[PDB]
């Protein structure tokens, strides 16, 4: 049973630092991921944001593109340092940014698109982590992240969909327990002179509940009520099966992965209050908030944004996990007890596809959560070897085209035979683009891009299949 209402908004995703190159044109400072490239070793392909698909310069070209795929919806970031170089509350504004970004809101909106804008896609001005090490503290982090989010709600009064922050999961487990993202933080001194694995992330964690909440506040008093819209975080996560279905602990432990990887945050915003399955585990390494602060978070979501890839088979593990834990004491794993298995490889390691995980999760959420209005942000897939493939067989991209198929009809079942409230899909990416420690190798793009004949556009089959798709879903009334 498979159907969506009339009002659905889909179309494509994007992020700044991913897409649009002029690192350094038109007043933009340094960003966290511009120091962090410039590190050997941490960027698989010795890459760098630097160009990636010129898209600050082209978005004549990727409006025309979106118009022609049928798109009515666009998510996309707004570079931070290109508002405010440095970052700060007391630092100038670049008033030419501003300027591009509200004016690509006017092009958007002459083409009959939606535009959803992320306030903090990862790029957070580098002066800032200078300074005071960014989400390391709360109250400096919270003003300046206000600070910014007002500018920019002041100026694009025409967006009625805004996300404040993009993952946090990524940016505080992969930027300071792994090191694997900017700035790179872990316990581990063999990859970073700073950072304790054990502690850092859940005060980023933390303080970025914090900052977002602070965003709302403001929207919801000073924008909302002469602007309408509406605002939210959005959260990724994986779903979860049982490694052995027969055993009730693993069982447990596929609730308990959710709750460590999204419910960190959810729990926060839904209910004042972090998962007890996750203060039983880190006790006091797990920050706690105030009165002030559960007031101020909990109920800080219109909407709950949310990103969607894979999914894993889940194995409990005994005993006392590692200071270094943020899993929840348990395995992740493509293969369970019997020897079933996820899905085929793609091109990234910890990507297997598996719709119906996307349909399980959506009412995992749905049911935790009190059936929110669900806006799906990303989703989509990388293809294994696709980097070195002839064009002709790089546009024939079947495995993409069925991943969307998939995915999409697994949605709108949700939707349709379970009742969840999923009103937009964004299609993880418009583009190929520099998937971050990864580089240029792994292409998530609906669109090839030439990046070595002046990153040269040719829709891929997965891009013209989308209309279609929803064609076959969209009710009329």
């Amino acid at each position: 049973s498979m159907s969506l209402p009339p009002d659905f908004k889909w179309g494509f995703a994007t992020a700044a630092y991913q897409i649009e190159g002029s690192v350094n044109e038109d007043g933009r400072g340094p960003s966290i991921w511009d120091t962090f490239c410039a590190i050997p070793g941490k960027i698989a392909d010795g890459s760098s944001g630097a160009v990636a698909c010129d898209s600050y310069k082209r978005t004549k070209e990727d409006i025309a593109l979106l118009k022609e795929l049928g798109a009515n919806s666009y998510r996309f970031s707004i570079s931070w340092s290109r508002i405010i170089p440095l970052g700060g509350r007391n630092d100038p504004i670049n008033q030419k940014g501003i300027d591009h970004y509200v004016k690509f809101v006017d092009d958007l909106i002459e083409a009959g698109i939606t535009p959803f804008i992320t306030l903090f896609h990862w790029d957070l001005p580098d002066a800032l982590d200078k300074r005071y090490g960014g989400f390391l503290n709360k109250e400096e982090f919270a003003a300046d992240f206000e600070n910014y989010a007002r500018i920019m709600f002041k100026a694009i009064p025409k967006c009625k969909h805004w996300i404040t922050f993009n993952e946090p999961w990524c940016s505080a487990i992969l930027g300071y327990n792994t090191g694997y993202f900017a700035p790179g933080h872990t316990s581990d001194r063999s990859k970073s002179p700073v950072g304790d694995s054990a502690r850092e992330p859940w005060i980023v964690g933390h303080n970025i509940l914090i900052a977002h909440a602070r965003a709302v506040k403001a929207y919801r008093e000073d924008f909302k009520p002469t602007q309408g819209g509406e605002i939210g975080i959005t959260l990724n996560g994986d779903a979860t099966l049982p490694w052995d279905p027969e055993d009730p602990a693993d069982i447990e432990a596929c609730d308990r992965k959710i709750e460590f990887a999204i419910s960190w945050f959810a729990d926060p915003i839904y209910f004042g209050k972090y998962p007890d399955s996750m203060r039983k585990q880190l006790g006091d390494r797990l920050p706690e908030f105030t009165p002030e602060e559960v007031a101020l978070v909990k109920g800080s979501n219109d909407f709950y944004g949310m990103n969607h890839y894979t999914a894993n088979y889940i194995k409990h593990k005994t005993g006392v996990p590692p200071e270094d834990d943020f899993l929840g004491n348990l395995e992740t794993l493509f293969y369970n007890k019997y020897g079933d298995c996820i899905g085929p490889e793609t091109q990234s390691f910890w990507l297997r596809p598996h719709a119906q995980g996307f349909r399980d999760l959506l009412n995992w959420l749905s049911k935790r959560y009190g059936y929110p209005k669900i806006y799906v942000t990303e989703n989509g897939t990388s293809l294994k070897g696709e980097n070195d493939m002839p064009l002709e067989q790089v546009l024939e991209d079947d495995f993409r085209v069925k991943y969307f198929n998939d995915y999409v009809r697994a949605m709108a079942a949700a939707v349709a035979e379970d009742g969840c409230n999923v009103r937009g899909y964004l299609a993880w990416s418009l583009l190929d683009n520099f998937e971050w420690a990864e580089g240029y190798e792994t292409r998530f793009g609906v669109t090839y891009v030439d990046y070595a004949n002046d990153q040269k556009r040719y829709p891929k089959k997965s891009a013209k299949s989308l209309k279609p798709l929803f064609d076959s879903l969209i009710r009329k009334e």
